[PDB]
């Protein structure tokens, strides 16, 4: 009997899943509690689903509320048991108070109708509403990698909704489909065309998320980050929050107190509006997985936006500071999670106690090629394919993690011929972002967009070159694909790729545990999705 079962990232265990503690270190009763919510937002969504159906209104804090708990079951973002429960609680709640509502309340699944106040009943009711209630292997892998999709599209919807944007067809959506993955009428077919629709809407909330951020900050523009440090106290930013960032440089402006971004933070940099701030300083570390060396010797407070956060060290755990959906059980929390004002006043005061950043590294590395600086500077990238100068892209973008497998990626990008360029967002940056790849007439050879969610500019660029180009297939561009991914904001991108018609992705380190064989088995047939081997092997067989 396994006191937990989660499979949902890339470092599962055995790459078949966490039975008994998480890699990532969730505990087994709060995995329960992570389920236990899922299924409550999956009621939640059948409810209001039902709601629109019968043409009544259902009002944004509820969109709000499946948003959050979705992003609070997210890999690394949230292990605070007090607060899982209480969203249990809240959700039961406001699906109570909905279903009210109803005129016919015939065929309501037993997640709209359940619920406990007791942690030890959501407990219980975990043990039986888990990955493993689906009995049937592709219907459970479908339902799964589709609610593992809508987790990424909400995060990055989420977002979007905290910079003012929201959009009714999607958070409609969400909670439709949400819902379809407790219809046990549906068939294989059924979840394949939900998977791929899921996709689409994935292109969609990262299209939204695009149009918030770059409305609110700017166009991302070519950018020269410094990764050393000043003497300053700093305040270290993680995860991928801009408008959080937004507030704490207008709180530290004044303050002697320094900014620095970590891991998906990086691209806030490439926004003109941040650079108006004197005291952002540089990127300091790497990806999300190194911090509990990097926000140590970083020295200063250390706020997560979002996820990664990993268990902290007790030698830093008193400086780390949660927002959002983000939580551990012990460190500090600012609330607000709809871009609300937040106060930072007491991690302000924190760093100024604190010692400045022990530097790691110093120089700089260069981003900030989204979509409208790459298509201002179109001309000279298909003169330069057209040329030969660009033989190949090579999309490297996703997530890092752990594994020591993953140096694969630092020296695939090593040994790549210096006629290529690579593109790239997320974390999955760090692998090689920071070696001397050098340039093409110019162009860097590595071109980062931006964070997880800025994949949609490089989808964006494709397709502008598939037009270009006058090509009828996407898939007939110079471009080859060689992703990494981690958490379930990559499975987001997958899918939107996937949607969008993109065959031949490479997926690494590992395929994700939640793909049945038969599953898998379509994947590979119609989108001929593959994995890693050698670097070497790959540097030869990809191209
Ligand atoms: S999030 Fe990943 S490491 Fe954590 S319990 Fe789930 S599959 Fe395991």
């Amino acid at each position: 009997s396994n006191a937990m079962f989660c499979y949902q990232c890339q470092e599962t265990v055995g790459n078949k899943g966490c039975t008994q503690v998480g890699v990532c270190g969730k505990k087994p009763e709060t995995a329960a509690l992570q389920d236990a919510l899922i299924y409550v937002t999956k009621g939640l969504g059948q409810i209001a689903t039902r709601l629109r159906a019968e043409g009544k209104a259902v009002d944004h804090r509820i969109d709000r509320l499946v948003t959050g708990n979705l992003f609070a079951t997210i890999t690394n973002a949230n292990f605070d048991d007090d607060i899982l429960a209480e969203r249990v609680r809240m959700t039961c709640a406001a699906k109570k108070e909905l279903a009210a509502s109803l005129t016919d309340k015939s065929g309501l699944s037993d997640a709209a109708l359940w619920e406990a106040s007791e942690k030890s009943a959501m407990l219980a009711k975990a043990g039986t509403v888990g990955v493993m209630a689906t009995t049937d292997d592709d219907v459970r892998s479908l339902r799964w990698l589709i609610t593992f999709g809508l987790k990424g599209m909400a995060a990055y919807a989420k977002h979007a909704d905290v910079l003012g944007k929201h959009e009714n067809s999607l958070d409609a959506f969400m909670q439709e489909a949400l819902a379809k993955t407790l219809d046990d009428s549906l068939s294989v077919a059924d979840l394949v065309a939900l998977t791929l629709e899921t996709g689409k809407f994935g292109v969609s909330a990262m299209a939204l998320l695009d149009a918030a951020n770059t409305g609110t900050y700017g166009h991302p523009e070519i950018t020269k980050v410094n990764i050393g440090v000043g003497s300053n106290p700093g305040i270290l930013i993680s995860g991928h929050d801009l408008r959080d960032l937004e507030m704490l440089l207008k709180q530290t402006e004044g303050t002697g107190v320094d900014v620095y971004t970590h891991s998906e933070m990086l691209p806030a940099h490439y926004y003109p509006a941040f650079k108006k701030y004197a005291h952002f300083k540089g990127n300091y570390g790497n990806a999300w997985w190194k911090q509990k060396e990097e926000f140590e010797s970083f020295n200063g407070p250390v706020l997560l936006t979002t996820n990664c956060l990993v268990p902290p060290k007790d030698s830093y755990k008193d400086r780390v500071y949660t927002t959002g959906i983000v939580g551990f059980t012990g460190c500090k929390h600012i609330p607000g999670e709809i871009g609300e004002h937040k106060d930072f006043s007491a991690i302000i005061a924190h760093a100024k106690t604190c010692p400045a950043p022990t530097e790691i590294e110093s120089g700089e590395i260069i981003g900030g090629f989204a979509h409208n600086q790459v298509l201002a500077l179109a001309d000279k990238v298909i003169d330069a394919v057209k040329s030969g100068a660009i033989k190949k892209f090579v999309v490297m973008a996703g997530c890092d993690g752990r594994a020591k497998s993953r140096s694969y990626y630092t020296d695939f990008a090593e040994g790549l011929p210096k006629d290529t360029v690579i593109l790239t967002a997320g974390c999955a940056k760090y692998r090689y972002n920071k070696l001397n790849l050098g340039d093409i007439g110019g162009i860097p050879r590595v071109l980062d967009a931006g964070q997880c969610n800025d994949s949609y500019s490089l989808a964006v660029i494709a397709l502008k070159l598939k037009e270009v180009f006058g090509l009828e297939d996407v898939n007939d561009l110079p471009i080859v694909y060689n992703i990494a991914w981690y958490e379930q904001k990559a499975v987001i991108v997958l899918l939107a790729l996937l949607s969008l018609g993109v065959k031949n992705i490479h997926l690494g380190p590992t395929l994700p545990a939640f793909l049945s064989p038969n599953v898998a088995k379509v994947l590979v047939e119609q989108f001929n999705i593959g994995g890693i081997t050698s670097p070497q092997d790959d540097l030869k067989a990809f191209f």
